[PDB]
């Protein structure tokens, strides 16, 4: 069901997600173990994923969202690396996808820092790295992060010192780091129809210079 759009590097929309991917990276406190050590992205591909079927179920649970809401979605654009992502873009987002050790319970888990998803894109805590190379700082292998659309509705806010259920009357979890003031938000959902992969973005992590 699902079909990928390539769009091309003169087209403004590929130039707004590259700049939502470049800008939100940052030092992370382990020193670059499970992501990597780099400042910026090479981009090698940007890609729009489309599903009739996917895009329905989400916009069906926006509404339902929406109107337990003050009319509000609380929609916004968030990252999420993972290995599956090649099967998240074909079959959606499940419980599967939940991260059962999760310090906001266990749901799926979304980022502000595009650097953050990328510790995960080789699994928890970077797992062991690439395949060919099993090096977590690899800048040789291509990688994938997908940016989706996600509902948060009314979010539970829950300070950080950095499938479960919403605490009652929420639709989902905001964790918000309150000692690294470089950090940005994590968010948690506990229903898989509550995001949507919007872009598959393919890119190698830079070596500094
Ligand atoms: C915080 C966070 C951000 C993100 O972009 N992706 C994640 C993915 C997992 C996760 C969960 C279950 C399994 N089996 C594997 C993986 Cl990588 C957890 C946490 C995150
Ligand atoms: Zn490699």
């Amino acid at each position: 069901g699902t079909i990928l759009i390539d769009l091309s590097p003169d087209d403004k929309e590929f130039q707004s997600v590259e700049e939502e991917m470049q800008s939100t990276v940052r030092e992370h406190r382990d020193g670059g173990h499970a992501g990597g050590i780099f400042n910026r992205y090479n981009i090698l591909k940007i890609q729009k994923v489309c599903n009739k079927k996917l895009w329905e179920r989400y916009t069906h649970r926006r509404k339902e969202v929406s109107e337990e809401n003050h009319n509000h979605a609380n929609e916004r654009m968030l990252f999420h690396g993972s290995p599956f992502v090649n099967a998240i873009i074909h079959k959606g987002f499940d419980e599967r996808h939940a991260y059962i050790g999760g310090m906001f319970g266990a749901g799926i888990y979304f980022a502000e820092n595009s650097s953050k998803s990328n510790q995960y894109v080789y699994g928890i805590g970077g797992g062991t790295g690439c395949p060919v190379h099993k090096d977590r700082s690899c800048y040789i292998c291509h990688r994938q992060l997908l940016f989706c659309r996600v509902t948060l509705g009314k979010s539970f806010l829950q300070f950080s010192a950095m499938m479960a259920h919403s605490p009652p009357g929420h639709h989902s979890v905001t964790g918000r780091p309150s000692v690294n003031g470089l950090a940005l938000a994590e968010y948690v959902i506990y229903r898989g129809e509550q995001a949507y992969p919007e872009y598959l973005i393919t890119y190698q992590i830079m070596r500094p210079e």
